[PDB]
């Protein structure tokens, strides 16, 4: 059996959820220019670029004509600033169920732990969650050329851990993330119903335990022709 | 470097294209009940169940009321019969470019070749294309419980070849197929722009050569920690 050398984690939707904080920042910037948006409006911002998100908010309040590209840039700066402050305010209680105990178990088993997050705010987030001590290496999102589903960020995490991708498990909650893990050569674990292409599919982070990951590893890593 | 033990092929969209033949069979059965459909109508049959495909044809001609479920079953039987006859009429020229030369090369290299097709007509098809002699094992689609993206059909092909999935390359043209290959533990090769999650993505079957597959294998199978 090939030895498991690393377990590499996506951040959003696996370690913690940042979606509500993104919306709350947009809602605050909107309110500061006299526009009311709600969680129902936030569906219109789901999977949308930063510039188009702001434009949709402006359209919603009939205010596209009141801001040029430079002034919109200033609104976007403030929105991001408020968002990052909210990340620094996260507590240990924002970690998803099962995650802290799994990280503790991996470290007790001397398994190296990687982070493959595309967020430039990842270190700020892990610090707030009080989880930095569990990670061996975190990929640098500021150096990323292609986001998921390109395997780059996962390949970067593996290289940082100093091991080949096939000696690692990757954990994701999104299809583009599963696709990126698969394309990199890593063994894929998905969190959430509906994901396809995962070698191990779990319904939530609570199902994510060391004994389960270890059993999964022993199953997929075995090769009669290496006995 | 782990030894490459098998290359496993999807049938439709990789070895040959059956889409036009499916449409031509539907068009003939439609004509036999006085209904004219064209290739433009065939978009409405794309990714549709057999029963709903027939119902849409009947609706198109205003004839839903003229056939009960048993009579529709008789129309479906004839459509399938015409379709299967057309498969038996396929010639060597229906094989996609690059495929026959690749199969010849794999066999010269003593690499076992598998088929992972969900079609019950696969053996009829390979016989017509004069390709049976290149295949070591073909998975039995009549025993299949879950179709792609479930990895079952690829796992069945690997088991039939007597080797673990990770010692095999799988080749697919569809996203559900790539997902199935990935979930099985096999190394994935995709044919067609737009596919995600493939370890090697090629634009067409013409790009699919032994030297390329071999270079791909040597790259992904290497592990410093096995030297
Ligand atoms: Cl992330
Ligand atoms: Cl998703
Ligand atoms: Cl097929
Ligand atoms: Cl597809
Ligand atoms: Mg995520
Ligand atoms: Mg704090
Ligand atoms: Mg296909
Ligand atoms: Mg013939
Ligand atoms: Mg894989």
């Amino acid at each position: 059996v090939m030895k498991l050398q690393g377990v590499i984690f996506d951040l959003d939707g696996v370690i913690t959820d940042t979606a509500h904080l993104h919306f709350q920042a947009w809602q605050q910037i909107a309110a500061e220019i006299g526009i009311s948006i709600d969680a129902q409006f936030n569906e219109s911002l789901k999977g949308i670029s930063r510039d188009e998100s702001l434009r949709r908010i402006l359209q919603h309040g009939g205010k596209e004509g009141d801001f040029n590209s430079q002034e919109r840039a200033q609104l976007a700066y403030r929105k991001n600033l408020l968002y990052v402050h909210s990340l620094r305010e996260l507590t240990v209680n924002a970690v998803l169920p099962g995650i802290r105990s799994l990280l503790a178990d991996l470290r007790a088993q001397q398994i190296s732990v990687g982070l493959a997050s595309v967020s430039l705010n990842a270190p700020t987030i892990l610090a707030a969650l009080e989880l930095r001590e569990f990670f061996t290496f975190c990929a640098d999102a500021s150096q990323l050329k292609n986001s998921k589903p390109d395997p780059e960020i996962f390949l970067a995490a593996c290289a940082g851990l100093g091991v080949p991708p096939q000696a690692c498990i990757g954990i994701e909650d999104a299809q583009a993330g599963i696709d990126a893990i698969n394309a990199s050569g890593m063994r894929s674990v998905g969190i959430g119903a509906g994901l396809t292409g995962a070698q191990l599919l779990l319904p939530s982070t609570e199902s994510l335990t060391w004994p389960r990951l270890s059993a999964f590893w022993q199953n997929v890593a075995e090769n009669l022709y290496f006995q």
